[PDB]
């Protein structure tokens, strides 16, 4: 396993050549070894990874979707790196090339004959495709699309296209008997390369290709004066001007290899160093980003710079962006099953009973919501990614993550006033006020205070919630500066940390001891209601939690056993004078001011989230139609699923629609400065996918 010599699958003859000549200046360098594999096609390359009789190959876009899939699942590792040396960037500009003289625009294309890549391809068919389905008058499946593409345009070329069942689409290749318009180098009008050339020779009309193309292939400039582009805004424009003209901006091809024991490390250091011998002008002996005048592409792109390490939470699905990855989907879907997910909400539930309450949820919204799970709530923010989940309710703290990720707070949810209103009718443009983060103990404990908590055993919500963590170990880091956090008290239960640590120490898990530590509801301790069962069980020695934590868990107020009893004056909060003051007091004695738990979506959904949401609390709010003699969206009763119980509303952002204004100068300061101790590999994900 890990290593030794990474097999890599060649596609091609001239492939498998020059894969042999890597071989070589390799181990004569007496570097890493590459072995070489031989198929005629991608899938046959993502067939042998699989199968374990290669490790890797380099895939456009549109097989990196189709090697993501069962039984495949293959992961990208590497992704090749456009532009330059610093302009350097690992993504690319889907254009529409055409020669001057017409005047014709992008939705002026019908009868006009065309030039693809390749089927399946990203700029070749995925988006020139997913572009016009508008024009198209396609029926859906079962009819594939081809069919329609087939009727829309009069010849066209697409390597790979079905001969047989699609002619047309063939028509203009210009291959030789079972050569023509084949997904090989044995089709003059494949690649890039081919398809500019089928415009150049007046075969085509248009080329769906990528942005660098016609500068590779046009030596004099003036030369490159004879094309044009079609902008997306029905205009034409140089062939330069394509920051400004561009279908779509893809994500840049990617080594793909298995996610189980796929040897990744094998793979990146045999990449990291031939890049380094033979990349961009430097080593003769070989170049591994050139072809030899006869071929294109071969292995690599022509003119790649390098490679970019895909970090390990990266998948196909987040690999492609949501934009493009179900894009690639609904070209599987009529106008009608796409516009129903659209139009419909889906729900991010974390844990088994999240997931009940949302079904339940879902059973009465009249289709509007649907339900999606995952075990944490990371796992969470990826399908939303992935545009397979819509939305979920998150502490400050995701929502920072989140924001990272690109999604954006929709609404908060709104709790009882500062004491403003009555079952406040106006609960929905009344701006939130955030809540309050507090240090609780037992009376009892008379010599335990702010000054004195440390080394003692804390209970947190989870790790990287606002109350339950970055508020008291933002405070505690900012004194001794230190980053291990695993050392602030001597054991803790902090949900979501590493199950071996002492910070894990005081979970219980489960009700048959299982899930211990795990950042979900199925925990015991997790959360607040969880926080607080840790002190008032004495497992713990503080609980960070809020104020509203303890009235709601005193007093009969939660009639679960361990909460029966306990009685309001028995625990106390901490100040950070030193003193201590009753739970009542704590709003002059509380560590400080969270912001409320926000939803959060991808900006595509927000409209309709919000139309939706507002709509559905409208019968399950507060004093809500439905509520509760049917349901009641905001009570699992000291659950606080999917929701917490205390929220009077969900109200509007009063223009704070940025993770960064929602959450705050100050807040973002700091997490930012905890976060150095140590990110998230979904943080590490998103910066990767941001650049
Ligand atoms: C796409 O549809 C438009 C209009 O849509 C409908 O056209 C109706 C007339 C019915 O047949 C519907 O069932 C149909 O889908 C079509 O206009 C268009 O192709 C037509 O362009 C043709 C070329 O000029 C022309 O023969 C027709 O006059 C024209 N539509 C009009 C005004 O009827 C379809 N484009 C396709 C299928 O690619
Ligand atoms: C946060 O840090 C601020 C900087 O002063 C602290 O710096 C340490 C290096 C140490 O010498 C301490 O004297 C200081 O507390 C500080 O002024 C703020 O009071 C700090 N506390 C919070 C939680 O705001
Ligand atoms: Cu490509
Ligand atoms: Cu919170």
């Amino acid at each position: 396993g890990r290593r030794r010599s990474v097999q890599w699958c060649a596609v091609s003859n001239p492939e498998a050549t020059k894969c042999f000549q890597w071989q070589r200046n390799m181990r004569k360098v007496r570097g890493p070894p590459v072995s070489c594999i031989k198929r005629d096609s991608p899938i046959q390359c993502i067939q042998a990874i699989a199968e374990n009789r290669a490790d890797a190959v380099t895939l456009d876009g549109g097989f990196i979707y189709e090697a993501g899939l069962a039984p495949y699942k293959l992961r990208p590792v590497a992704a090749e790196v456009y532009g330059t040396e610093r302009q350097p960037r690992t993504h690319y500009y889907a254009v529409a090339v055409v020669k001057k003289g017409g005047s014709f625009q992008l939705n002026e294309l019908q009868g006009l004959k065309s030039c693809h890549t390749g089927l399946r391809r990203t700029a070749g068919w995925n988006v020139p495709i997913g572009t016009l389905r508008p024009f198209l008058n396609w029926t859906g499946p079962p009819e594939p699309i081809e069919a329609a593409v087939a009727r829309f345009f009069s010849a066209s070329c697409v390597p790979g296209a079905d001969k047989g069942q699609f002619p047309n689409l063939c028509r203009l290749c210009a291959g030789t008997g079972e050569n023509k318009c084949a997904f090989s180098s044995q089709e003059p009008y494949f690649s890039y390369s081919g398809a500019f050339k089928c415009l150049r020779d007046g075969a085509g009309d248009v080329a769906f290709i990528r942005e660098s193309t016609v500068f590779e292939d046009l030596s004099d400039e003036a030369e490159r004066d004879e094309y044009e582009l079609l902008c997306p805004d029905n205009t034409r424009k140089p062939v330069d001007k394509f920051k400004d003209c561009h279908l779509a901006r893809v994500p840049s091809h990617a080594v793909v290899a298995r996610s189980v024991n796929g040897k990744e490390d094998a793979i990146w250091n045999l990449l990291r160093q031939a890049q380094e011998k033979f990349g961009k002008d430097k080593s003769p002996k070989f170049q591994l980003f050139g072809s030899p005048s006869g071929q294109k592409d071969l292995l690599f792109k022509d003119s790649a710079i390098g490679f970019s390490r895909v970090p390990p939470r990266i998948d196909s699905g987040l690999y492609l962006g949501s934009g493009y990855f179900t894009a690639i989907q609904n070209l599987r879907k009529s106008e009608e099953e796409v516009a129903a997910r659209r139009a419909r909400v889906v729900w991010c539930a974390v844990g088994e009973q999240e997931l009940r309450k949302c079904n339940q949820w879902s059973g009465l919204s009249e289709g509007s919501v649907t339900c999606s799970s995952a075990s944490t709530t990371e796992d969470c923010i990826a399908l939303v990614l992935k545009g397979e989940a819509d939305a979920m309710s998150l502490d400050g703290g995701y929502v920072y993550t989140a924001g990272k990720c690109g999604l954006v707070p929709v609404l908060a949810e709104n709790y009882k006033s500062q004491q403003s209103s009555d079952p406040d009718p106006n609960c929905v443009d009344r701006p939130v006020e955030g809540y309050l983060a507090v240090a609780v103990v037992r009376r009892s404990d008379t010599s335990l205070t702010w000054n004195s908590v440390k080394g003692k055993k804390s209970c947190h919500t989870a790790v990287d919630r606002t109350a339950g963590w970055n508020i008291p170990m933002g405070l505690l880091f900012n004194q001794t500066g230190s980053c291990k956090f695993d050392e602030y008290f001597s054991q803790s239960c902090a949900p979501g940390s590493d199950p071996r640590s002492n910070l894990c120490a005081l979970c219980i898990g489960d009700e048959e001891g299982e899930n211990k530590c795990v950042p979900n509801s199925n925990e015991r301790y997790y959360g607040y209601t969880g926080a607080f069962r840790c002190l008032a069980e004495n497992a713990g020695d503080v609980a960070f939690v809020k104020d509203v934590t303890v009235l709601q868990n005193t007093d009969g107020n939660n009639n679960e056993a361990w909460a029966k009893d306990l009685k309001l004056a028995d625990f106390a909060l901490l100040c950070l004078d030193g003193k201590r003051k009753p739970v009542t007091e704590a709003r002059s004695c509380h560590l400080a001011m969270a912001p409320n738990h926000a939803v959060v979506s991808r900006m595509d959904k927000v409209e309709r989230l919000k139309q939706v949401l507002l709509h559905q609390q409208a019968k399950f709010g507060r004093n809500g139609s439905d509520c509760p003699d049917k349901f009641c969206l905001f009570q699992s009763e000291t659950k606080n699923l999917l929701f917490n119980d205390n929220t009077e509303c969900l109200a509007r952002l009063h223009g704070k629609t940025t993770y960064e204004k929602y959450l705050g100068p100050q807040y973002v300061a700091g997490i930012t400065n905890l976060k150095k101790c140590s990110t998230s590999p979904l943080l590490e994900a998103c910066e990767f996918l941001r650049k």
